[PDB]
């Protein structure tokens, strides 16, 4: 349904993709996923692809599914278009979901991400907006928030949390 101030679940929202196609986010329904903003012009963007392409090489096959979000809220760090974003993707070998650039803060936020970060284990450590580039948010199977780790955490921080049976 979309709503932010109703929903229960990541699986109740639609994204559009990077290649302009709306994704029912219901697709997700049963996979522990990883939900990320990106940008391309950032300090930590070559760490931040490389340990995500990491883990969705090593935990596909146990359902481990990434959603990136480009945004261009953090110092501009996201100028490009949609087409040019896939392709910067692509020369890192991405093969999880890339979607199209949203915001994650103010008033224009895409819902999902309004309502993560109000979930109780979505808030940040001061507080619930998005600080940077790269902060993460670790999604059960059920569509609930789980942990949230913020722009300097690497993504391999995350492989701890991740369900034993990954491992
Ligand atoms: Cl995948
Ligand atoms: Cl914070």
């Amino acid at each position: 349904r979309d709503d932010w101030r109703c929903a229960r679940s990541m699986h109740e929202f639609s994204a559009k993709d990077i290649d302009g196609h709306m994704v029912n986010l219901d697709k997700y329904r049963g996979f522990v996923c990883i939900v990320t903003n990106v940008a391309s012009q950032x300090g930590k963007t070559e760490v931040n692809y490389t340990q995500l392409v990491d883990l969705h090489a090593r935990y596909a096959e146990c359902g481990l599914r990434i959603l990136a979000f480009p945004c261009n809220q953090f110092g501009k760090q996201e100028p490009g278009s949609n087409e040019e974003i896939k392709e910067f993707a692509a020369g890192y070998n991405v093969k999880f979901d890339m979607f199209s650039k949203i915001c994650v803060n103010g008033d224009d936020a895409h819902p999902l991400w309004k309502w993560m970060k109000i979930q109780p284990k979505g808030k940040g450590i001061l507080g619930n907006a998005i600080k940077w580039n790269f902060t993460k948010f670790l999604i059960d199977k059920n569509g609930c928030v789980v942990k949230r780790y913020g722009p300097m955490e690497e993504p391999l921080v995350i492989e701890k949390d991740l369900p034993h049976y990954f491992h």
